[PDB]
């Protein structure tokens, strides 16, 4: 008889339900804990799964170390397991593929195999609004990218350069961080100045003078609120009934409302020209199946483009200033190139003259090598994927993670990779360039291979379309900083370590530098 054992099964179950509440809470904790450990052990036997990083707390996984020190985590895993490994992250399984083959695996993955919008829509849809970027099918995103790129032409950059320059000068004139007409030296926190200079310059050029004027008002606080809603927390908790989440949603409505008002106002007056991204999207935002973007979708798209451009660029110019603050030799070299190309400062800066400043562009290029603003990009796996030349299968429901910024910092691809050296890019100062064959996913021909160890703008269908804008903006900005100021660290201070916990990787604050006018007597005109 085994029937009597099946009775004690039922009996055991009943005694289980009658345990003292202290013992039940205890078990409510210890049972998932034990089961988690046993599951990992069994998992480690499968030869069709990449090794999985061991973790103690269920669901949470390796969340804490990935959040604080993602590259140190990757290096340690790479040492133990090689280039492919998985780890658990707040309920998700992330399969990391390091190095250029990882780039190809993920960036050039078939559209059916992986989804960016499934990975990202929570990080962005609550902030930007509905119907755009990741809150739409991939083919809509492809065309949105085509639309936005339409305002990012050489001719647009030629007209943006003096607008960006004017904002930089105005910021030197009026901001309390500078006041160059009143002060000849001062101390700044670059994580205060660079986000402000970035939003002022990006607004003026992409959004136009009206939207720029708005930032001189209490309206600016809405950008602050919307900005605070752009946080890694959204990855897990995109909506919680806290005040944080409420100021964000309000801001999105208020800011999209303001863009819609401008859009409808311009159409009303037949005042649609070729000034900015707004004019461009009004004139050119009809999908190929004949559907037009709504005014709300246009406004939402504007928010997304400005927000993304805001954080990558601000972080980058902050890093440029910080690396140059201990490199007066590089400031000196950059200054000589400015003197040569602009004829001792007699020539006004133009987009065409920016292209003749290779060391300036190499400085941007080198900063983006050492400080990729996005340490990890990922996709949700939609169909089981076989890893070439292995036995691994990444099942649907997993996420794949790629990290070009990690490869940027490997000695094998960049000798002395932790040394800042703009000259590693001599005669190679282009922001990026296709090393051969090209393809077009709907927003223009881009490189077909994504095997370059240097990939600051990613690749494949989700590739950045902002790189020439970012270089234009960063170039104007740094050209003027260099011609106007010298700067250095307070005694004993040096380049800060990256903070990886925000949406882009920023310098750990407070990152202060001391500036000095190259020409103490130089005045900036205009009224204030
Ligand atoms: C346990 C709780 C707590 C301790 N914890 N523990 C771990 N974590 C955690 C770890 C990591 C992360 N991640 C989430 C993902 N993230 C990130 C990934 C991709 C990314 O952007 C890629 C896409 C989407 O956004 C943009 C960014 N961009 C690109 N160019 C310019 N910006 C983007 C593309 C297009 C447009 Cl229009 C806008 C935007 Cl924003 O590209 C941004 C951040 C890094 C941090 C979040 C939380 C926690 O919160
Ligand atoms: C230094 C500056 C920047 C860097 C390093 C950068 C980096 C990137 C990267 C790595 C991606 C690919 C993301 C992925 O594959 O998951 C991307 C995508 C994108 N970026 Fe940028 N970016 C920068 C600036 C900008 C700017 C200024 C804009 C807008 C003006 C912009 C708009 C976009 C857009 C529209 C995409 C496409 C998103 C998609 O197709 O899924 N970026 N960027």
């Amino acid at each position: 008889i085994v029937g009597e054992a099946l009775e004690y099964v039922n009996i055991g179950l009943s005694h289980f339900l009658a345990l003292p509440l202290a013992q039940r809470i205890s078990l409510i904790i210890i049972i998932p804990f034990i089961y988690n450990i046993v599951w990992q052990l069994l998992y480690s036997l499968r030869k069709d799964r990449p090794p999985l990083v061991f973790y103690w707390i269920p669901w949470v996984g390796s969340a804490v170390v990935y959040w604080m020190k993602p590259y140190e985590f990757f290096e340690e895993c790479q040492k133990k397991y090689g280039d492919i490994f998985s780890f658990v992250l707040l309920g998700r399984v992330m399969t990391v593929y390091l190095g250029p083959k990882g780039h190809e695996f993920v960036f050039n993955a078939k559209l059916a195999d992986v989804s960016a919008e499934a990975a990202y829509a929570h990080l962005t849809t609550p902030v930007f609004g509905k119907g755009v970027i990741y809150d739409c099918p991939n083919s809509r995103l492809m065309e949105q990218k085509k639309f936005v790129k339409g305002a990012l032409t050489k001719e647009a950059f030629k007209s943006y350069v003096p607008l960006i320059a004017e904002e930089v000068y105005k910021y030197f004139r009026d901001s309390k961080n500078f006041r160059l007409n009143e002060r000849t030296t001062g101390t700044i926190d670059v994580m205060v100045t660079q986000p402000e200079m970035t939003i002022f310059t990006a607004s003026r050029s992409l959004l136009g003078k009206e939207m720029r004027a708005k930032l001189d008002t209490d309206f600016a606080y809405l950008y602050s609120d919307l900005d605070k809603g752009f946080t890694p927390i959204n990855f897990v908790f995109p909506n919680l009934p806290l005040e944080h989440y409420r100021k964000r949603d309000h801001a999105q409505k208020a800011i999209s409302g303001t863009y819609m008002s401008l859009i409808k106002e311009r159409r009303k007056n037949n005042d649609i020209q070729d000034r900015d991204l707004i004019d461009s999207l009004m004139k050119n935002s009809t999908y190929k199946d004949g559907v037009k973007m709504t005014d709300q979708e246009i406004a939402n798209l504007l928010i997304g483009v400005l927000m993304g451009g805001q954080h990558t660029s601000a972080a980058t110019s902050a890093w440029i200033l910080l690396h140059l603050a201990e490199r007066p030799d590089v400031q000196q070299e950059l200054y000589e190139e400015q003197m040569r190309v602009l004829d001792g400062g007699k020539k006004e800066l133009t987009y065409d003259l920016l292209q003749e400043m290779p060391l300036l562009n190499q400085t941007i290029k080198e900063t983006l090598r050492m400080h990729h603003p996005l340490h990890s990009l990922f996709r949700k796996v939609m169909k089981d994927m076989h890893v070439p030349n292995t036995s691994y299968v990444i099942p649907a429901g997993y996420h794949v993670l790629v990290s070009p910024g990690y490869t940027h910092l490997r000695d094998e691809y960049f000798p002395n990779a932790h040394q800042f050296n703009i000259h590693r890019w001599n005669n190679d100062s282009a922001s990026s360039y296709s090393v051969g064959e090209e393809v077009d996913y709907g927003f223009g021909a881009i490189s077909k291979g994504v095997s370059s160890p240097y990939l600051p703008f990613g690749g494949g269908r989700h590739r950045c379309i902002g790189e020439h804008f970012a270089y234009c903006q960063l170039g104007v900005l740094m050209s003027i900083f260099i011609r106007t100021l010298k700067w250095h660290y307070p005694e004993g201070k040096t380049v800060p370590p990256p903070d990886f916990t925000s949406m882009v990787t920023l310098p750990t604050g407070p990152a202060k530098i001391i500036w000095e006018k190259r020409n103490p007597e130089q005045k900036i005109g205009g009224r204030h």
